[PDB]
Formats: structure tokens, sequence, C-alpha cells
């Protein structure tokens, strides 16, 4: 009887960090409570300015990372309120039945629901909105997430030996269709119902764009770069709710990669970059080696530095001249 | 000596269904005798009423499955009545040599070939047309299917225990490019050979028009559905000739998939959605714990209920809360 | 002290060639010694006569393949000739720090450089120029090759035992995005920084004008088919440093794949087709068992045969009838 079972409410956190966890399971299977506040927000996407209409869990683009482990039961608490205008809902890919918890989920402004469901296969897996007829809108409006659901026993390599992460850091992915007029300029709109065929519109060219990590141009730059240590462990989930990326590290690997995002696999070794499709969250688990600058972005380089899909590293520690060193520095 | 070898004719169905086989095979390696008759047609492939001239194996898009066992041998006799207007032939990404049999299979109009080849390596295969200078024209006019080769000992898991499927679809996925004028609606046209330059112009966008299962926006929908019961194991065999496709089941999973379609492979498990590349055949088992509807779609969402990528399941059986349940339905 | 190693200079080859080199390695570890010398050039890139200013490692698109094993020094010169106008340097997706050592490798025209990294990873892994604010277009001008770092011990199968190739091809792919006016035509521009902003704005469509192996529609057919015989072994290393590919031997198969191209996992077996990442190298190894000339393509099969993505092997020897045959050679 799952009220027989402990509950454990768990306060979610901004992209990309991620909420407090542990890797091995410390206690038996719990009800995990979450609440999700639906926000739809304004948000500036570019260093030009250009200002989208968002549809967030939470606030942020992406939705927060939630973690459970496997055979725990999720119980998401979803509000929409009446400040929004728009009916939402949430889809699981990590649920088993309903659409993902789609088909019951959904919340007029001014409503809430609570959906309950079991974590019954260990990965990272998607998680968005998905309201009939109006489904890629949602989620190229920015309305997607993920969720990890860690094995009770914690991560392991392909040999069976454990892989644990010092850091973990959550990026999603999100492309955008602005609509754009004849000679290319963003087009501007009024309300939701008035854009929605230009969105339509311009998301039927399938050219994005933006692409962006954590919601914005610039987002893991500067004062929000990722940082490390040198010989730190750090787990980095990646996901795209609607189309294939190609996460690279610049500078490092992936030294065990779960391109497709499934635990249940062994991870592949020392990828320089992989394909997480559409749909999916992939896990990335690099040893950091080297100090200094790394980019992290989607290997297709115009996607990552014309469209927005580049984040940086700040690493530091001591640098290993054996590892890579200038032999003759740049000279005339 | 190959005609020391039992015959086996087999009368191939129309997709999403497949021929009557067996697994586990119960015989000897075979001759398996196929036919299929080439038919161009028009095809209206949208709910708008749009109009191609689409160039079928069999009068299907995509052509049926065939299936066979590992080293069997493929015996096709492929006909081109004088009622089409082109030259067509066939390559089997199955089959070794002569271009999958394309050098070997062009027919004229009137003409008919028989190709045998022998089915040296176990999976889901592509076939397709491929006429020298026009292969991607016919093959994007959906002129492409399937080929399963079983294993003899049939289907294994990452373990090398046996997968049995109680069911098996094929859901064939096609990208077709529609010319468009400046103003963007679909071009029409008098002739195959004034259709050309302009279906190259189409082609050349690397946008498609429309992306549909089994030949239309909504073909696997309605009255035409998938279907299962709770319980059941169903092999999902997915191709695409031309371009990369991410399959998902909403609200299941990939409980063992091979996503690039070759069962010498193990499986990877739990998959949420998978990547087929363009030019292969993948497949997906997935045992049904959840009764209701399920779309399966490519998730890349705009593909998918934009231009067409989507169908249903709709099963039947007794609905498990403890897998998912609405704790509290949604209200204000 | 890496200064008590042996040192051994080698001289690189033109694309598709590979510079010689032993598959187990010979000797302990070495330093391993190339130079390379960049070159901005005029390439004709199509039949048509299309002309665009590439970008070059060493004279050719791809640049050429580097051999050398696993904990191996990669030591290289990397010269920008004063008869160059733009600053380049080099990123190895096979080392570690500074950014793969394109923050180390900075050449203005009329300097040099020289990098040394330790290859701590096997596997085939794109290298590409990266200067800050202008990396994928010198990426996308062709200016990316492919370096391999091989077991100590040479190939493996997924069990283990060893896989040994009799020859070796390197086939860069290349996604080109000449910028196009109006009405279509290619622009055609007077210097590198007033081509730039017309440059971005073609790649920003995402939509590749040209997409070509070594260099150019048609560079690997005629003359310059790659060749083998029957019962050779060939290994195909396959690299897009931009951009997705789905690689297929057509009449073929990868009987050893590994698509992301990481030595210490186990290769997939009997592939059609599989999926290259954008920023990935690959690689499949193929016994062939049929004569005559196959076509070995990107799978869009729209990239393939109206973008260039295309070239042949002709491959000499014995047909083998019982593989495959015409029972009824085309009739009416
Ligand atoms: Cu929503
Ligand atoms: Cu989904
Ligand atoms: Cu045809
Ligand atoms: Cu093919
Ligand atoms: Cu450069
Ligand atoms: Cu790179």
């Amino acid at each position: 009887d799952i009220s027989t079972l402990p509950r454990v409410k768990v306060d979610l956190v901004k992209p990309p960090f991620v909420h407090a966890h542990d890797q091995v399971a410390k206690t038996g299977p719990r009800v995990v409570e979450f609440t999700m506040t639906i926000e739809e927000k304004k948000l500036v996407i570019d260093r030009e300015g250009t200002e989208i209409h968002a549809m967030t869990f939470n606030g942020s683009v992406p939705g927060p990372l939630m973690v459970v482990h496997e055979n725990d039961y999720v119980e998401l608490r979803l509000i929409n309120p009446d400040t929004n205008t728009l009916l939402h809902n949430i889809d699981f890919h990590a649920a088993t039945g309903a659409l993902g918890g789609g088909a019951l989920t959904q919340v007029n402004p001014g409503e809430e629901t609570t959906l309950r469901f079991k974590a019954t296969k260990p990965g990272v897996f998607v998680y968005h909105c998905a309201p009939e007829g109006m489904v890629p809108w949602h989620v190229t409006s920015g309305m997607n997430g993920a969720i990890m659901v860690l094995p009770r026993d914690g991560l392991k390599d392909e040999k069976g030996q454990p892989l644990t992460y010092d850091k973990i850091y959550y990026v999603g992915e999100q492309d955008f269709y602005v609509p754009k007029d004849e000679a290319g300029n963003y087009k501007k709109y009024e309300t939701p119902g008035e854009a929605y065929e230009d969105a339509v519109k311009a998301m039927r060219t399938l050219t994005p764009t933006h692409i962006v990590f954590n919601g914005a141009v610039g987002a893991l730059t500067g004062d929000h770069a990722l940082t490390a240590a040198v010989g730190e462990r750090v787990l980095v989930v990646h996901s795209q709710a609607n189309r294939d990326t190609r996460p690279h590290l610049i500078g490092g690997h992936g030294d065990y990669v779960w391109a497709t995002g499934k635990f249940r696999n062994p991870p592949d070794l020392d990828q320089e970059t992989w394909l997480i499709p559409g749909g999916t969250a992939g896990a990335a688990f690099y040893t950091f080696r080297q100090p200094g600058v790394y980019a992290y972005v989607n290997h297709n380089l115009i996607e990552a530095f014309e469209l927005g899909a580049a984040g940086h590293f700040k690493v530091t520690g001591e640098w290993n001249d054996d590892l890579m060193t200038s032999v003759v520095k740049p000279a005339s």
C-alpha cells in the first residue's frame, strides 16, 4: 500500500542546478512529492533583446530537474494560476500510461491537479507539456524539462563498477521558432490566439531561429558559467524535448555517456560528441584533468555559435603539461 | 545447390500489417518467393486533399514488409506493368552485391525480372527503388519499404534470453517534398518529366512538406489505429529510407530497441526515444502495461503534429493505479 | 620524461589516402611529429564550376588523417604562411585541455606554433580550426580533418578478437553554405571581411548548398574512386565536423562499426546505415564479398545525389551467384 511508504517533499531548484539527493538510495522506496507552478512570462532570449512569451514549469526554461530512484513514486502537484491564459498539462517520458500523464493533468488557469506515477525504469527522461492540438507550440515555447530516475545502487560503468559524481548539472536545450516577416525581422504578437498561426508557420520551416541552453543566448557564461575543479567527476544531464542535438565538451570528452539516457545500458566510453535525439534526455560523466575555460556546445557549430547553443565551464586547478603543452608558442 | 531447397511462396499484406511467419525457424533454409507489382498512382496525403503521384511497391506507401530468416534466399519477382510510365528497380539493404540488387533489376514499363539474394545478416533493413540519376525522387515518392531477416532462433535480449512478440506492426515513415510556389501553395504538374526539376528544387530545400506514417496524415488513427491488449508484447518495425527519425511511444517506452535494426547486437533497454538514421530500419519491442490511447510519433513534435508523423495505439484491458493514478483530478 | 622517448616524423598524405602506420604498435610510446601548413585557396566544388574560398589544413578538404597510438604524444607544428589572410588555430577532439589546443595555437599569417598533447583515448576524432568568434565559418570553409588513435594492440571485435584491415580510407564530409541571392544564384565576394556577414546569413539557414566527400562533387569517382578486391578488409574512417551524416555502402554493409568512433567500445555489427553526429568521426570495417561498383553515400539520398555526398568503390574479383544472382533478367 503506497500510503504505508515514507513521503519526502522536494523543493526544486533553478537549472542548471539540481535539488539535493543521494545517488545510492539511503531509504526504501518513497513517495517523492514535487510541486510545480506553471508560469507564462516574457523572456529575452538573445543579446539583441528579442522577447518571446515563454511557457514555463516553475518559471524557468528548462523546467527544473526532478530526481528520484527507481521504484519510487513521483507525486506531482501541478498548479496553473489564474494569471496564466492557456490550458496546460504534463507528460513524463518516465511514466507509464495516459500519455505519460498528459491525459490526466489538463489544467485550465485557476486549476491544479496531482498526479502520481511509479518510476519503473532508471534513466534521465524528458517531461513536457502536451495539450491536444497544441503540443509543439507549448514544447517549443520552453515548456519542458527532465527527470532523473537513479538506479537504487547508483550509477555503474560498462564493467558494473560504481560511478559516483561530485557535481551534477542539468543543461536544457531549447529550440525556438520566432516568426519572421518577408524581410526576416522577428514579428510581434498581441495575444496567444493571434500568435498561433504564425507560430505554426515558423515551426513548419523546421528551422529554429534560436537554440539556447538554460533559456537564453549566453545563459551559462560569465558569472553563470558552470564550474568544476581538476579531479572532479561531473555529470551533465542534457535534454532536448523536440529536436536532435549533439553535445560536446570542448577540450574534454564524455568519459562515460548514456547518449539516449537509460542506465540499465552500459555507457559509451570516451565520446567526443554524442547524439541526443529530440524527445530524449542523455547524460555524460566526465572527470576534469585540466584547468581553464571549456565550452560546452551543440556541435553543429552554427547552432552553437550563431543560434545560441553554447555554454562554458570554468575549471580551477593545476595545469598538466604532460597531457598538453605549447612547445613553441605562436611566433613569426 | 539452391534447387535442392524447399520453396515457399509468400503473399504479402498491406502495412502496417505483416505476412504470417514464425519467429523461430520451423524449417531449414528455404527459398522464399515474393512477388511485387509496381504501381504509380495518385495519393491524397493530408486532410486538405493534397494529391501527389506516388511511386509504390505493391500499391502502398510504404511497400510491404517481407519476412525471412537468416540464410534463407529471397527470390523476388518484380513486375513493372505497362500502365506505369517510369523505369524502376529495387535495392535491398539486406543484400550483398550489385547495389543491393539495383544494377540487376532495372525494369521498363511492361517488363519484369526475378532477383535472388542470400539474407546473410539478421535484422530489419530498408529496401527501395534507386534508378541511376533519379534515386531520391523515387524514394521520396514513396518507393521504399523494408525486409526483416530474423535470426533462425528468433529474437534475444541483452542477456541472450528469448524475446517473443505476440503482435508485430510495420510503420513506414515517408518524407514528401511537394513543390511550392512563391506564395507557398502546392504546385501542380502534368507529367513526370514536367514535374522533375521542380521535384528536385523542393527536395534540395531539405525541408519536407509532409512526413507521414503509412502514406498519409492520420493513416494509423481511428478505425486504422494500431491495437493491443495490456500484457501483449508488440514489435514495431519502423523504417525511414531517406531522412532521420526519432520514434517514441507516448505513454510507453521501447523496452528493447535495436535503433539501427541489426539483431546480432544487444538491444538498448528502456528507451524513451531512439534515433533511426535515414536509410535505416529499426525495431522496438514493448510489453503494454496500461490500457487506453497511446500516440506513436516521430518526436520532433513539429514533424509529428504539424507535418503528419503520428499514429495511435488503442489498447484494451485493466488500468493499473499503482503504475499511475490521478490523486487529485484537475479542479479550481 | 618525454625527451627520453623516440621521435618519429610523419609526412602526411592527401585524403582519401592515409599515411603509413602499423595497427599493432611495434614500439613503445613515441612522440609523433606532424607538420601542417594552412592554405587559404580557391576551390571548385561542383560540376557547374562554383568556386569558394576554402580554408585548408595542408591544402586539402578534408585535412589529412593523422595516425598514432594510444599514449603516444602528438606534436604538431602548424604553419600559417604570410600568403594567407586570416588567423587560424587547431582544436583536436582527441586532446585534453585548452579547447583541444585551440587556445594555444592561434597563428596570424606569417606565424607558426608547435603543440604537443598526449593521445590518452583510442578512437577516430575530428580536428578543426576554431578561432574565437569565427568558428563555424572556418569549419564550414573546409578547415577540419581527423586523427585516428589506435589501441596499442590494434582493433578488436565485440568478442575481443583481432580485427585487421588490409586497406584504410578517410572520407571527410563537408557541408558548405554558399550564399545565395533572392533568385537563388550563388553570390560572389571580393574579400574575406566583405564575405563574412553573408557567410553567417547562409549558415543560419541551416541548409547546406553542397555536401561533398573529399572536397567536391564527384571527388571519389572515376579515376579517383576508392578501390578494393573481393576478400579485402577495408576500414573507412568518416568525419563530419559540423553536421550529422548517415554513411551507407550501397550493396554492402558496415560489418563492424564504431558509429561515434571510440574503440574502447564494442562495434555495432552488420549495420546498413549508421549515424555519425556532427562534430564526430566514425569508422566502419567491411570485408568485400562481391566485385563491381559500389556507391558510398550519406543516406539522406537528397544530400547524396543532389548535394554531392556520394563516392564509389570499384571492386575487382569473382562474382558469387550464391550470394546474389539474376534468376530472370529484365524482359517484357
Ligand atoms: Cu503548456
Ligand atoms: Cu514526449
Ligand atoms: Cu522507382
Ligand atoms: Cu539505400
Ligand atoms: Cu581557420
Ligand atoms: Cu569541435
